[PDB]
């Protein structure tokens, strides 16, 4: 089945990006960039797969995508998006890639790790490279632009946003990244702008979790060209008031990057008065809390959430709450559910862990780094442990059953490939 | 001609007063016009007395009409950062009816209640007018000049129509355009700015007393005015005691205006609140004396409803009367004045003088068959052939005039 080995194919080069590439594991901006991408996806044409959105801390700008719906963003993609509508038609044009079947069309014509090799020197600070043809490029921006449309962006950030691009390729000695999977003839503007002028005028708002997810980004996860500068903050500060509280909300951060704990919880005060409901904001004041070591007051206000059982950024925060204020078993309640619920998330895993460590439950915590270990395609590690869990628990138990079970699905795993 | 539009213009004032809620507040009002007079009188093509009125109403909006009869919104007090911003929105709007733009507009095509309907709208926050792109291409640069003789800032414009667009109410009737705000302004000259100490008072009193909605006199503001100009601090301690004063809290808002009364016995904003504390403690007797040494009470019309209406809670309705009578006489289109005179009227028990003072109050805002109904009461208890009724019958003939011209 070619959509069944696209899928585990992906999945493998998925593990294998966990383990070696710099992702950001962050909750909210994970969510964040899955949400808008599934927005995009759920307006696609002949999309036969799941799709997944990974971040990496490069600030290199580039953008590409493999079998399985597994797309990659670096984090410089929020340095160069002066609009939510612009990410997106970066998104919308590699999901097109996807969905067309480029890359697996284009490799038709020791293979699987020669892929495996290219994709992660793309996505990693050191950097085989991919290509697409101009063919290629010319249907993701024409069914790009479409899926752009219909998700209710602006059409014309795609030509916005690619005539950005060309003015860093000759007012720059370095080539952007980007340009060198998907390059950028002036053919492929042309064609750009000219669809764009064809579809309705459309004057769109970049949304609130936009301009947060920007701040946070390059404040919290800032990397070489990816900083959070104070000339674009105080631009924020004369721009609309989406963009002044996203403002407000990363000095926040950077005061308590900079462990002024007390600063922050004073400038981060007035945005969570107004909205005292929202994960962004909710996310940064058990922080500061916890920096100082108040970690009831983290608890009782998560406890007050509304949405607790439906957003997992609130419930990984109230459970390292738990954790920090000495009540690991309370953390273990919601994390046992979240990791069922999550299976592929390595934070609620981690977390999981930690929890049943302070629980002095090893059999449990040796299991629940074993999938931290899976999910990074360390899958050796990952058996290594479920072996010792499986040496702690009485032959016949359904725990050796269940780690020896484990042990064998993480062994076929194995030998699928190589 | 003029006449039929001053008339006209007179028609959709009152039209006002009956259902827009007008601030009808003596010191506001005031404020409004005097400064709208002496920027009327720096254009030269104005053919018409000219009226500026308030409307309690947190969107913010401005318009005009026949007769000299422009519209300002409440709203405007929380958008104008200083007193060129706000006459800025004046000059402009002054502008529009001295080149007589509106006019222009409907010699093109039931029509006077549907645009009396449609001004009404605009005015009341609970259809619409619109301009070309050269119409207000017309009134903000030829309202620039009228702003700059007047002594404000020219730049105070354009600060305010950037202000306006990165919030997408004035901009359904109100880059390129905006562009050229910029561009006109920038070329004149730069200017001094201060703005006058009755400008900071008068965004006290409308943010404070007349709070609605997003018309609120925020508590960061006037920690903020603290920190300016002697003028802004003097303010700031003003719009907290009129703050103390609206909830109620009387001593804290006499404690709170006694230094800036100490410091300036005879200004007409403190006298003002000064009564309002007093009556609000019913030491009406404090109240008057204290406005009988007003230096400028028998020629300021603030000071003598303050006293009229002090006169009144002290129990003395013909001291009111004397002087209500005088003011009515003097300000014929004010409506406190002619209100206040009946509630003295009723006092004294002289019947047909209440019925024809409320008579007045109801032709103002439009009701002119009650007006009639009123005076023929008051007609009706007094002598046939005295002097009496021959007022009463002739102020019944003017009505009856005024309605069957629409
Ligand atoms: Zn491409
Ligand atoms: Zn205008």
């Amino acid at each position: 089945g070619s959509i069944g080995q696209e899928m585990q194919m992906g999945d493998y080069y998925v593990r294998q990006l966990r383990g070696s590439a710099p992702l950001i594991n962050d909750p909210l901006l994970t969510q964040y960039i899955n949400s808008l991408g599934m927005r995009l996806v759920s307006h696609a044409n002949s999309v036969k797969t799941p799709f997944h959105f990974f971040l990496i801390n490069n600030d290199e700008i580039n953008a590409f995508a493999f079998f399985g719906g597994n797309v990659v963003l670096h984090s410089a993609l929020f340095r160069y998006s002066d609009n939510e509508s612009q990410l997106a038609s970066v998104m919308a044009h590699e999901i097109s890639h996807v969905t067309q079947r480029h890359l697996a069309r284009a490799m038709e014509d020791t293979w699987v790790g020669a892929l495996g090799s290219i994709l992660l020197a793309m996505a990693s600070p050191q950097a085989g490279m991919i290509s697409f043809t101009q063919q290629n490029e010319q249907e993701a921006d024409r069914i790009g632009i479409q899926v752009l449309q219909r998700s209710g962006f602006d059409p014309q950030a795609m030509p916005t946003f690619l005539e950005k691009l060309l003015d860093q390729a000759r007012y720059s000695s370095r080539p952007p990244e980007i340009l060198l999977t998907h390059p950028l003839p002036e053919s492929r503007l042309a064609d750009a702008r000219n669809r764009a002028n064809q579809m309705r005028p459309m004057v769109v708002q970049s949304s609130e979790d936009f301009y947060l997810a920007k701040a946070r980004t390059l404040g919290m996860y800032n990397s070489g060209r990816n900083q959070l500068t104070s000339d674009l903050l105080d631009e924020w500060a004369k721009g609309n008031v989406r963009q002044q509280r996203a403002a407000q909300y990363g000095r926040a951060l950077q005061a308590m990057e900079a462990n002024k704990y007390d600063e922050a919880r004073k400038t981060l005060q007035p945005l969570l008065a107004a909205e005292p409901g929202n994960a962004w904001y909710l996310d940064l004041a058990t922080d500061i809390d916890l920096g100082q070591n108040k970690a009831n007051e983290a608890i009782n206000r998560l406890k007050n959430a509304r949405d607790l059982r439906t957003n997992p950024v609130l419930q990984l925060n109230l459970a390292n709450a738990y954790l920090q204020g000495g009540q690991p078993q309370e953390a273990a309640n919601i994390l046992n559910r979240y990791t069922f619920n999550n299976k592929d998330d390595s934070n609620g895993w981690d977390l999981l862990a930690q929890a049943e460590a302070a629980l002095n439950n090893r059999d449990q915590e040796l299991a629940a780094r074993a999938e931290g270990y899976a999910l990074a395609g360390r899958l050796d590690q990952a058996i290594s442990l479920l072996s010792s869990a499986s040496s702690q628990v009485k032959l016949g138990s359904l725990q050796q059953a269940r780690y020896d079970a484990r042990i064998d699905q993480l062994r076929q795993l194995q030998e699928r490939f190589k």
